């Protein structure tokens, strides 16, 4: 909507009008830039006046109130100020600026320059005698700079000005006007535009707030409040036709084509705009890159450069040009070059990798901008604030410049600057020249019909696309000499555990056969359970943000293009109680699998777009939950079984409230401790290259301060409910029952087994009894939980019905369960279940993806890696007697009952 002006910027207004702008800066130390802006240049001049801007600016060194004739320049002189070297002023066509600078040390001098600055803003005396000096001053100099540039530029003029004001008021004007304006004339312009609301007082450099402004306030008060007069505004039309033009001047050493374009200008003061100007920027910026590659690789030998631009013609306009330098007179070749160049950009655009490389160059530059701020060249950045203050557009810092870019360009794709493109091809306003310095070239010269004939072949060929290089792609991280491996474990047979001297567990496994893959799954202990109330939610889509983003110094597509190069994969995973960071890679190319890990852990990126979505998809799901009975039922019933804030479903200020940056310092805090993570390792990589690996990559990563504690599962309801919902407006009754138990002990490997063993048994007489039976359920479900840092299970029994057979088919449910419960568990089905899990355990070491989310599950389920090694033996251990207590142990006497129905009306 609106951009941020920089902090380190003072702006303001005196009671007279009076605007000023104090930016402090010390790389040329005890050094000021005293600039006074007037909004008026020669764009305001009447028809009689044409020069008179600039004759202005000229008479302000010639004689004034308190320092007639030539005692000003005499007065800087004597502070050791020379006009051209510490003393400047300049008109163009949008304003009139004088520049003083000056060391901040004698502080009368400041005084002295600030008392001239006042004299000049009303002073000026404009006697006749001066004026007849100057009008000679004036002519001499114009004169004088009649050069090939200059001629170039006045050839160029009608071209490139067509339907602006600035064609028709050049800041130099008429010598007639020059020779015949009377000190009446000169006198009125000044009166008209020099008034402190027109004006703007600059301070650059080593000076403090509270100076400066004393500076200003001491001298520039005292102006009167007169009002200057409107400055008018002159909208640029748009000259719908091409035009040709061919310069010849033997002076010029440069012979070549350019194809100029005339487009509207906008003002950067908003997001849209900060990106249309960018895409521009962009499009000149990709012409550039490529044809600097095309020179380099020896691909256009017929030519010797080339280049794209734009340039500002009027307040409201530029000119976005596309030149071709020929090869000594080569005039033709030229000609070939720029059409086959361009033809080639309507063809083909411009590729990811040509996109990417321009854009990681631009940041790398405003990064090295932010760093080297305090070495900014003080006439740059005094210049910069003034084309601010003239263009009403805000003044942004190195630090917000860097910010803006890597946030708003991610708008820019392939397919955006393709538009762009197309519809800068297709603008008619739009000029061909040539440039001839001898008798050859103007020979060899095109002309209008050969430029549109060349123009219509290179349309009609089908060119062949410009592969770009695109540059080489690495995640390399720099070792820390100070990581060891402090304790090394067997924990069975092929599992071994490594701690490292940051904290951080290893878990190694090999894999029987050669499958040439490797898995790292970095498991954080901190998961969606660790945040409030208005965070939980937002914790898994944060997650997802951030891992579809970029990494380290690489975007979104940099990251995919090396991902494809190094045969790496990546996925993560939010839990109420861990976080999983899955990378996938090959035995022969380990290091960019451990590259990926690290990055993501330690610089980690969150793409503005991905959140918005995310967050926007959020926003929609909750405005039409009524559309969707059985999710809010499920949500009323979330809310029903637990007591506790969290489990209620966040409006829509809580999903705006949480930025991007808020979701990326969330998921910074999952991995922000490595004694909190344990990376599981499984693969056929040599453990000494393995081990090297682990030290530089996982052993590297440092602790970051983090407030999460360890996560606090949901406040369970301590009383039961009976809840009954007539929301849908379908005839299947949908019945949900929870029974949660209390475990004495925690749920070890072998009864979890046994457990299990007894709800694929209580699960089949269900089904048998309530769905099978005539006129029952139309399905039916019996599923067991167990939350270990809770120290519970629970047991939900799930059936869809017809709505009239809702209570009898609970009620059976309910017996059907009692019954399996007291007969337990028969020798036929738990040899059913023995044979069923034998199978999956002989299959579960098979691949390195299976193995390595078995130890996960073993280290998240029973707090220990190897658990998962010890279940055939336990397997084969397993008694009906055995299932039977374990049963009447941990599913007797439910401590809760919690019941849902939903249904029609
Ligand atoms: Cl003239
Ligand atoms: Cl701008
Ligand atoms: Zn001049």
């Amino acid at each position: 909507a609106a951009l941020p002006q920089d902090e380190k910027l003072i702006t303001g207004q005196l009671d007279n009008g009076l605007r000023y702008m104090i930016y402090p800066h010390a790389h040329p130390k005890d050094q000021v830039n005293l600039w006074l802006q007037i909004h008026t240049g020669s764009l305001q001049e009447e028809d009689n006046e044409l020069g008179v801007a600039h004759f202005v600016e000229h008479m302000m060194f010639n004689g004034t109130k308190t320092w007639p004739g030539n005692k000003v320049i005499e007065t800087f002189e004597s502070m050791g100020l020379r006009f051209g070297r510490d003393v400047n002023a300049y008109t163009s066509y949008d304003e009139t600026v004088y520049q003083v600078s000056l060391p901040t040390t004698q502080k009368q001098n400041l005084q002295q320059v600030m008392a001239i600055f006042s004299e000049w803003s009303n002073a000026a005396t404009f006697e006749k005698l001066e004026v007849d000096a100057e009008r000679g001053v004036i002519t001499e100099e114009w004169r004088a700079h009649q050069d090939a540039k200059w001629r170039t530029s006045q050839a160029r003029r009608p071209f490139l000005l067509a339907n602006t004001r600035n064609l028709d008021r050049e800041p130099i004007g008429l010598m007639d006007t020059v020779a015949t304006v009377t000190p009446a004339q000169l006198r009125q312009f000044y009166q008209r535009w020099y008034q402190p609301n027109n004006m703007t007082f600059i301070v650059v450099g080593d000076i403090d707030s509270k100076e400066a402004l004393a500076l200003i306030k001491d001298n520039l008060s005292k102006l009167p409040a007169n009002k200057a007069a409107e400055n008018r505004v002159w909208p640029t039309k748009a000259e719908n036709h091409l035009r040709f033009n061919i310069i010849n001047d033997k002076e010029n050493r440069v012979n070549g084509i350019a194809l100029y374009y005339r487009l509207p200008m906008v003002q950067v003061n908003d997001e849209q705009s900060f990106i249309e100007q960018a895409e521009w920027s962009m499009l000149v910026q990709l012409f550039n890159q490529r044809l600097q590659e095309r020179i380099q690789s020896g691909e256009l030998k017929t030519i010797s450069g080339g280049t794209a631009r734009s340039v500002k013609i009027a307040p409201d306009y530029q000119s976005l040009f596309f030149r071709v330098n020929a090869r000594d007179d080569n005039m033709q070749d030229a000609a070939n070059a720029l059409m086959a160049e361009l033809a080639t950009i309507d063809q083909h655009g411009f590729s990811a990798e040509e996109l990417d490389d321009v854009k990681s160059t631009r940041l790398t530059w405003l990064k090295n901008a932010v760093d080297q701020q305090a070495e900014r060249d003080l006439r740059m950045l005094t210049s910069r604030l003034a084309s601010s203050s003239l263009n009403n557009t805000p003044f942004l810092s190195p630090e917000e410049t860097y910010q803006l870019s890597k946030r708003l360009w991610q708008q820019i794709t392939v397919q955006s600057l393709a538009e762009k493109w197309q519809q800068l091809r297709k603008n008619q306003d739009a000029f061909w020249e040539q440039m001839v310095n001898n008798e050859v070239a103007a020979k060899k010269a095109l002309s209008p019909a050969a430029i549109l004939a060349l123009e219509k072949e290179y349309a009609n060929k089908k060119l062949a696309a410009y592969v770009f290089p695109g540059r080489n792609l690495s995640l390399t991280v720099d070792a820390d000499p100070q990581a060891e491996i402090s304790s090394k474990e067997t924990l069975a047979e092929n599992l071994t555990s490594l701690t490292l001297s940051n904290g951080a567990r290893v878990i190694l496994a090999k894999s029987a056969g050669e499958e040439q893959k490797l898995q790292i799954i970095a498991v954080s202990n901190k998961g969606d359970l660790s945040f409030p109330a208005q965070q939980k939610s937002l914790i898994a889509l944060a997650n997802k943000a951030v891992s579809g983003s970029g990494v380290g110094e690489l975007s979104s597509s940099s990251l995919k293009r090396w991902s494809a190069e190094n045969s790496v994969t990546m996925s993560s995973k939010v839990s109420g109680m861990n976080t999983l960071l899955s990378v996938s890679a090959r035995t022969n190319n380990p290091e960019p699998g451990f590259q990926l890990i690290n990055q993501r852990i330690t610089h980690s990126t969150i793409n503005d777009n991905i959140w918005a979505s995310l967050q926007n998809a959020q926003i929609q799901a909750l405005k039409t939950l009524d559309q969707r009975p059985a999710e809010k039922f499920a949500q009323q019933m979330y809310e029903t079984r637990y007591a506790d804030d969290r489990t209620k479903l966040l409006q829509e200020n809580q999903i705006a409230q949480f930025t991007a940056a808020d979701a990326l310092a969330a998921d910074r805090q999952l991995f922000s401790s490595p004694a909190d993570i344990t990376f599981v390792i499984v693969g056929n990589v040599a453990e000494d290259k393995l081990v090297a690996l682990i030290t530089r990559y996982l052993g590297s990563i440092k602790h970051s301060d983090s407030p999460l504690a360890a996560g606090k599962p949901l406040t369970r309801a301590t009383d039961n409910a009976s809840v009954t919902v007539k929301e849908q407006n379908e005839p299947v009754a949908q019945v949900s029952q929870w029974k949660r138990y209390d475990s004495r002990t925690p749920v070890n490997l072998p009864t979890r087994m046994a457990l299990d063993a007894f709800n694929v048994a209580l699960a089949k007489d269900l089904r048998v009894n309530i769905r099978e039976q005539a006129s029952g359920a139309y399905s039916v479900s019996s599923r067991l939980s167990v939350d270990p840092q809770a120290k519970d299970i629970s047991h939900l029994l799930a059936f869809t019905c017809q709505p009239e057979r809702h209570d009898e088919l609970l009620t059976l449910a309910n017996e059907v369960m009692v019954k399996r419960l007291a007969k337990g568990i028969s020798e036929q089905e738990l040899n059913e279940y023995q044979q069923n899990v034998q199978r999956s355990l002989d299959i579960q070491q098979r691949s390195v993806q299976q193995l390595a989310n078995t130890i996960v599950n073993s280290l998240i389920q029973y707090d220990d890696p190897a658990a998962w090694t010890e279940q055939e033996q336990l397997l084969k251990q397993m008694t009906v007697e055995n299932v039977n207590t374990a049963v009447k142990q941990y599913l007797s006497h439910p401590v809760n009952t919690y019941t849902g129905v939903l249904l029609p009306k």
